[PDB]
DNA sequence: GGCCCTCTTTAGGGCCCC
């Protein structure tokens, strides 16, 4: 291929997971985020890069869901979370994004996800709160796993489509940010890797 | 949390992005 530039039109792959206290990204709070950035080596295999990851206060007037609360198991109250603004959390994320980027020769990043759209709506919410400045991400096209492992796998559960892939998958690790997100990041790898494994990348290899 | 299905309506479990 064998560069990333050239593997998604100049789309510069960032693998997302967060954690909220509800599923209405307008209303409800961001709890936590995690990043991780792709990189391809000389033969054209993509793997993870770098990998960030942050926990975030409630925005002021955010609402919090019971429900979801005990399903991620976050105390927004605990002082010795170590949580930051999602100001500073996106910030951070966004110069990591727009160095790698700069770097790699792409133009633009899009967003990994499982089930995308739901942390996409997020994170592009917090951004809109936190004031942020020159989105590198794609203000409306993903890229989801959930989706893609449905094509490759023929699952669509991230949990189902890892062990599917002959990936290890710890459910007493799942529903956090960071596993989430490290698991998915290696789903997505492995999906691109396969296509070029079976010959369907590049497309003169598809022949 | 709330919609969906059915081995349903005097119910609960699946969903599986929180
Ligand atoms: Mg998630
Ligand atoms: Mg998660």
């Amino acid at each position: 291929l064998t560069g990333l530039c050239d593997r998604f039109r100049g789309f510069y792959p960032v693998v997302i997971d967060v954690e909220t206290a509800g599923f209405n990204a307008k209303t409800d709070a961001l709890l936590e985020i995690a990043a991780i950035t792709l990189k391809m080596d000389e033969q054209g295999w993509l793997m993870p890069d770098t990998t960030l990851h942050f926990h975030v206060e409630p925005f002021v007037g955010a609402n919090l869901q019971p429900e979801a609360l005990a399903f991620n198991g976050i105390d927004p109250n605990d002082p010795d979370r170590g949580a930051v603004s999602e100001y500073e959390a996106l910030h951070e994320i966004f110069k990591v994004v727009r160095k790698g980027i700069k770097a790699s020769g792409c133009n633009r990043a899009i967003m990994v996800a499982h089930n995308a759209n739901f942390d996409h709506s997020f994170m592009m919410a917090a951004a809109e709160r936190a004031s942020l400045k020159r989105n590198p991400f794609h203000p409306f096209a993903t890229f989801d796993t959930a989706a893609l492992a449905g094509l490759a796998l023929g699952q669509t559960v991230l949990s189902k489509a890892c062990q599917t892939a002959g990936m290890d998958f710890d459910s007493t690790q799942a529903h956090s940010a960071l596993y989430d997100t490290e698991r998915t990041a290696v789903l997505f790898c492995e999906i691109v890797n396969r296509w070029k494994r079976l010959g369907g990348w590049p497309l003169s290899a598809a022949e």
